């Protein structure tokens, strides 16, 4: 299971996202509205941008069904998963319009770049490596942290987090791998960019926790 | 009305095609089969690199918006069109496998080049006017010859047309016309995409009718 | 520098397309003086369209070479392309009476599109080894028709039909065609899995040939 | 022109970078060869990737002589500065083998997954945009502390500036910023990839004095 070796490298960068003060504190309910407003601002940024990756992704993918994957889920995003970020947008008391206006940070800007750039000249499954990170790491947070929702008693905090502990976000995460496995590609010519977005995602969380 | 302007310009060829012997003769129910099941071969294939086209289009729209319309006139294409294919492949005795192996025409590569290479290089907007040939073409198509279908004896034939005589697929060519109206830009620049669309709409068919 | 293996495949199996381009009457009448100036004026106006699509095909090539080295000759055929490649045929033009102008000006044909636009497609979203299969009949063909028909030459009386063909008999032009199979032959990509594009493009330059024959 | 605005608007991460320390002391012959040596592994990645960058650019040119000049940059990048670069690593011992080999820092990749991304997705004159500062800034880095020289006893600084100082190094800026001035473009619409490309600039010499 190659993403299992990928997953196993990354351990040291991983356990410093999956120990994170701005995950612990979102998960408990001690992590104050500000730093949330604004991670949230950085968010639309995030997910437009990663909705283009999958595009590009999905542009060239070897096969049918392959492309059929990326180009769902690359329709879940600006559908899907938008829905849920404007109604959590209004819940906080923010609107599309704002995080349209939102600012994207550094580690925004640097790592949605890297995201796109690699999906518009890679291999499939190599942009589909550096893509993985991001819904497994959000994955394996809810797994961990998922447990002190119930003291939790923030109501937005803990509807963000039901998304990642969902059998049907877990059962997206499970396809991801089942398709860099069944790919027939070597883990240490995958790595590079599995690490790179793991950074990403480490540096990320640290950037919203700053609020800079 | 750009739109509008881009068909009136463009009727030379597409009155060609709207009398178009292939056409005619499979509203009619004069198409041989073979003639039919080697369209369909084409067309599969024709299909997949048109999802690409539109992950390319959506991959790049200067807004979050125009990008949902790509993708979700990209995705509809996969639900709509691509699943009536699947099930019109069965009913005449072929498969996805034979689809897959079966050989792409000159006019098909061509076609799906000329597609893939524009919604690459050129602006989102003049991609779009590069696709509209296809869909709205086929929907008139079905306008004129739609009325034919009663008389057509042949089921697998009434089942290909009944897509495009139905309001979701027209409903699917109504947006890309308002992307198209909304845009900005003149009808004699955006035409030279237009045509040439056009143009291999007309020739695809005449492959199909040949057999080369 | 030099090849052995899966370019000499591609080309094998591509003998039916590319025996029909050897002997094409373009070609030949080109080689013999025979061919009406007024169709190899109309072949030069189309060579505008070509060759700037095929240097940005080759750009595209570039930007994803899987080493520098690899990236470095992509790029140094696509500059050639537009500088060394354009000198000569703005200088072929100007001896017929045309300019870069009327050439920039002219309306490229289908099948010159349809090609450009195959090259363009490939190169912007295939692999590298791949792109390069999908340019590699252009340089090979022309060296082998010059192969084939060089010797008919010495006996050809249109001054410019010769010095358009002798840029493919040079032993510069030879030279190149092998670097670009040493490239593919050394990839480790298989014949089966790099036809298509080898192919296609075979394909394309037959054609590019007839429609110039026909004058559309 | 367009391009004079981008500078003024610019002018508070610019003024930054013209005295940046690095910069200050490396012209003055002050900055300890170390932090050269690094910043000259750095630079390799910097000029493989912007040779790609400018290989994307010239990919999508709106006229043929605009393409030329991408080209030729693209080429000259990897033919003439490669020819400067190595000759540079051979006077401080180090070979184009160490730079290959050397590890691109964060700022690095960041910065050339920006142009990459940008160049393989955005508009021709957007790249060019971002493309700029790299060009015009060190020229004017070397118009601030070109008079330092004099009095610099490092032969190998000096040569590299002198560069920067040539008159054909400035004439290339000029033809740089005449390709966007003549653009027909606006400066408000133009200036978010001459501002990220200034920010990334400014990252990579602070980078490169702090030698991580």
């Amino acid at each position: 299971g190659v993403t299992g070796e990928l997953r196993r490298r990354a351990d040291g960068i991983w356990q410093r996202i999956l120990a994170h003060p701005f995950v612990a504190e979102l998960y408990a309910g001690t992590l104050p509205m500000e730093k949330f407003k604004y991670y949230l601002l950085q968010d639309y940024n995030y997910l437009v941008n990663f909705a283009k990756a999958l595009s590009l992704a999905a542009s060239r993918a070897p096969s049918v069904d392959l492309m059929k994957t990326a180009l769902e889920l690359a329709y879940g995003t600006v559908t899907g998963e938008m829905a849920n970020y404007e109604a959590l947008l209004k819940e906080v008391g923010l609107s599309l319009r704002d995080a349209a206006e939102a600012e994207p940070n550094r580690v925004n800007v640097s790592y949605m770049a890297y995201l796109k750039s690699t999906c518009a000249l890679e291999g499939f499954y190599q942009c589909m490596a550096a893509l993985l990170p991001c819904f497994w790491s959000y994955a394996e947070i809810a797994e961990r942290h998922g447990g002190k929702l119930r003291e939790n008693p923030v109501h937005v905090y803990k509807k963000w987090a039901s998304v990642y502990l969902s059998p049907e976000y877990r059962g997206l995460v499970e396809r991801l791998r089942a398709v860099l496995d069944s790919s027939g590609l070597s883990a240490e010519e995958l790595w590079p960019y599995f690490k790179e977005a793991s950074l990403y995602e480490l540096e990320f969380w640290q950037a919203a926790y700053e609020g800079h």
